[PDB]
């Protein structure tokens, strides 16, 4: 199938293990941010629903196919490739649905519907929103959308901006650091120290931070889920020219992103961003590996690469420079293990 | 090989990458208990390594095979499964012991040693000792041991005592109580509210705790490192018979740890128990689903029972029951996904 | 009449328990009870001064006195229970025999000489409904004269959701008792449903910061002056609360305001928890489950009172976060509340 | 039987509050009783190994799964409350359904169809024998082969007098509320006499020092294999204590012991002050005057007990000092104890 011939089997089975567990439906069910703004989005927009045909991918423990049940849907054909599947049957038959939503286990890219439908559910966006990589899921599963068909989500849109962070980069040297000495128990570390600085570097930070941080207006990419093909998730460039605010030190480039459901009735916007109410999204930072200075009025200009790899997840590529100075900056990250900064 | 055969590939590949990390060294270096105390085995015992042929297994940053060579052994050979071996190697090179320590990249199970050893040096306790199964790895180690050889650790003490905390109760009962909703955003969650209240309480609890909560003395389950087999830890099983001290509600049991360096010259014991300074590997407690009462003067009886699996780790079931009411508990665990608490 | 909506045991129990001294001086000793019904009298006598009163449920005769003191010519002081006696005993050593009539008797059955100008009496219980004596406080408007008048004039009930955790587990850890699969050997997991509807069917009677309230409370009026006594046999109450803070809202509290609309002033008997303390309290009824709001939602639903005949009232009380649809039932018995 | 001697409101509410799970819990959670009710049973196995057993008043069923745990061969449980409904369950869910036959109604009201070798019962109540439950237990002895046992197999109740000069002065304080000229305007002194009968008309319900105790004990057994219910109409208990300590006695202290004579051993289950407190406490019934005695003299008197209509007793206790002739009584309505812990 096209998911095994992307990824690597070790990988497929911690992460199917992984949403296996009640306690991770629970925990993302306790976003009322996400929870809420799904049912707003749907239901507000009944006339998308109503006898309808959906699908559902990725349903886990189901709630999205009970949102379009309640919008008045026709059939759900809701789908589900961890064991999470069983649980999700339970709660279609003590909430008497049986007969309007249908669990299929499998993955989507290889289990078969029986007919096309109106329109496409799913809550596929990870980290910086393409982390999971399956968002490439929800697109495959296009090839059992009408014509006509919508989805919901119907529009991704990742932001990037420089920000300067002068604690969490000399925190990276701080730890590096233990490795610098010269008789830790009679043994030499300093040979490694380089080697850590290095690894510590290579993890996008997850937490959040105060929007005075960031130093320019941010720069947006969107990704549009009714045009796009899977391939185009693949390989993900997003240059960026920021028209420096403030005069300073830029660390890195601050991450996060927005999903639109552009229904009939209305539009609902779902926002990670900084200003909005945290979500268990939190923001995303990849630190350069040199700041990069520049004045105000100044412009850093530079490239994001984003590429695929096999353990669902992308290698994050950065390369940036100031214009006026040519002083330039880069690092690669590895956005299948962030660290986890959080409070 | 036989470590492929009892693994699950999936877990050895995330296994060996989240032992790849540095900053997982400096966490287990920065153990000053576990560090520390290592060092004082060996360099006490330094009679057991001087002129001696030693083999260190999961050698990771290599830190034992460098107390190896403080103490004057004259080969070590360090073998390391995951990339820290390459790590391991630059630290060999800037230290200048290239002429004694030899980092042999692989499995122990898999590689091939030039010579048979005196002493077999490794750190394969995990959470409740067990987790990990990588004393298997230890013990399949013992086939490059000469018979006069001897293992640091030489043995391990698992110790088990029944605890009261209502407050830890509540908490993970608490967090099964979300699934009890008849209509969260009008859906009915109620019919999965006991299949949460099982995973939830299939979590074992790592964390530390006062030693009051402890409401009778320890029971202990010797490993002897040097006489076990391999095959002996597919399936332990710990009869317990505790008596009473205090009377009130049995929460649960508290599981710790102890290893001995028997060498010629002292015996060196590093303690994870709640009476001693804290380690890394805290302590571990196994939630009853439902909690026994008993006073003072009663025995709590029962047996736990280790099952290794394919992830690494070890199935754990709990009977425990009061032998004067017949109150009864039984619960299953999963050692490989704790709750850290902490 | 009180005899058909009454079963019989629960009669006798009741006018047993009013039949103590003890408990005349528990309620006596409520100084907010018995002020504000002395001023209530008092700074209104002129609507007793030469008038016809009728005491429903003189107890130890207090009210009655109250009303002798305000000038009424005469006072009839009806009383079922054993403690009419001991009401006689006091009017006579107090030397108001000219004055106070105690008449032995249900209200529904004595006969009166002539038609009462006031009705007065303190027929409220937990959540002003409690003991159904309110129908025969009503009742007794059959010996009132048109443009009387009732002391209280009107009651106030007053519904709030409120945020408690800590209560909310109380009672959930009483019906985890029930859970235990092996219980000195035996199994008793399958009577935890059981237990948990009967724990979660007491209302919990004590009182709590107002801080726990997470919207504006909700206000049902009952006119006595102009209500049927048929009318007390279902109560319905609709409420719409506007959430002002996020979290999870537990149950919802209860407490009564009655008033006398006297002829110089109105004076209120509150039970708030913002005001001094009473014998009554409040009364608090628990979810089953908690329901997540966040501040701006608004919280919809029916508080329905159904009254028994063992002189108390099922109480039905469904609730939704319109927002959300989550949604929430529970059935109460007022009869046997928790005092905590 | 039990309509005979029973008003009918008080069935009504008696039963009505033994249909409550929240009251079989309390009474689960003493674990003096349910665990000497266990030890009893099971260490008499012997008593048990086979047989037919009958259950009055199985509340929540408790005492016949112990029974089973002996290895019982049939267990009647009777049960007139609606917690019936429950035990129902609970014998399903334990998989004792052909072992275990509920039974909803009265004992003496029920059709039973065999002859039982033992009866097993809680009967009883605040000293022993309120809720006069006591009765339905030795009724039941109709469905009891001849030389069959009882578990509990006899009762004693224990008798002292006893000191307390605070729970004295207590009734006082507290009736003197009434003894002021004008609350809010109002003469209340009339009723304080009133007031003061009330109140020493109600047993206390608490525990105490042992210290508080002027004589040894006497002690009043019921045999309850040799006992017809009528014997329970009416119990005279007469006393006769040799003053220990000189002072004042202001009333009597009860508490009560059953014994399980089976055929290994007699199992005790005490509720005396020198043993841990149980849900029973003890109980204490003041005398109207204190009576003063010597270390030497001999307070002689009765202790009369009378079944009423409301499932308890009145109490009526007369004593006197012997060598002084001082003479104080008190009756006491055991259906309205004073619960003062
Ligand atoms: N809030 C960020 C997390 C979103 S929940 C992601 C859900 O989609 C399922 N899922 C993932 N890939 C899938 C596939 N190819 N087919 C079916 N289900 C899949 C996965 O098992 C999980 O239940
Ligand atoms: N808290 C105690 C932490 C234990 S450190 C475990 C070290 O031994 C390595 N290792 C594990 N199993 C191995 C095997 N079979 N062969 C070689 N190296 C292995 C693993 O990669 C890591 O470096
Ligand atoms: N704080 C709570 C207020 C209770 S004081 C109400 C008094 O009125 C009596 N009473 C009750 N129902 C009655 C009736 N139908 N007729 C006459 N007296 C009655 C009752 O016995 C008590 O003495
Ligand atoms: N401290 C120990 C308290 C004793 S528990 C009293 C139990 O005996 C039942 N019971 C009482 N009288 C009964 C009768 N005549 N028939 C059947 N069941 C009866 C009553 O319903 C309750 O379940």
């Amino acid at each position: 199938s096209v998911f095994s011939e992307r990824t690597e089997e070790s990988s497929a089975v911690q992460y199917f293990q992984f949403y296996g567990y009640l306690s991770q439906q629970q925990n993302m069910m306790q976003d009322y941010v996400r929870t809420g703004t799904y049912q707003r989005a749907i239901l507000q927009n009944h006339t998308d629903f109503k006898d309808k045909i959906v699908l559902d991918v990725g349903c886990g423990s189901g709630i999205l196919s009970f949102f379009a049940a309640q919008a008045g849907a026709r059939k759900i054909y809701a789908v589900e490739a961890s064991t999470m599947a069983q649980h999700a049957e339970v709660l279609v038959k003590s909430n008497n649905l049986t007969d309007r939503i249908v669990v299929i286990p499998g993955k989507v890219e290889e289990v078969s519907l029986p007919e096309q439908v109106d329109i496409i559910i799913s809550e596929p966006m990870g980290y910086m929103l393409f982390n999971e990589r399956m968002l490439e899921s929800y697109l495959h599963a296009k090839k059992y959308l009408k014509p006509s068909g919508n989805m919901f989500p119907t529009i991704g849109d990742v932001h990037l901006a420089p920000f300067t962070d002068e604690q969490l980069y000399m925190e990276q040297f701080t730890k590096a650091n233990f490795w610098y000495q010269p008789s830790f128990h009679g043994v030499d570390l300093s040979a490694l120290r380089g080697a850590a600085v290095d690894e510590y570097f290579r993890q996008p930070v997850v937490d959040t931070f105060d929007i005075r941080i960031l130093m320019a207006k941010s720069v947006k990419y969107t990704v549009n889920f009714l045009e796009a093909k899977e391939g185009d998730l693949h390989r993900i460039e997003i240059p960026f020219k920021f028209h420096m605010l403030h005069s300073g030190l830029v660390h890195g480039l601050a991450f996060w992103f927005d999903v639109a459901f552009i229904g009939s009735i209305m539009t609902v916007w779902l926002s990670t961003a900084p200003t909005e109410p945290l979500t268990h999204w939190y923001q995303v930072r990849c630190l350069f590996q040199s700041p990069l200075f520049a004045k105000a009025g100044d412009t850093l200009s530079g490239t994001c690469l984003l590429i695929a790899n096999k353990r669902q997840s992308y290698d994050i590529s950065i390369v940036a420079q100031v214009d006026q100075t040519g002083s330039k900056s880069s690092n690669l990250l590895d956005l299948k293990n962030p660290f986890f900064r959080y409070t």
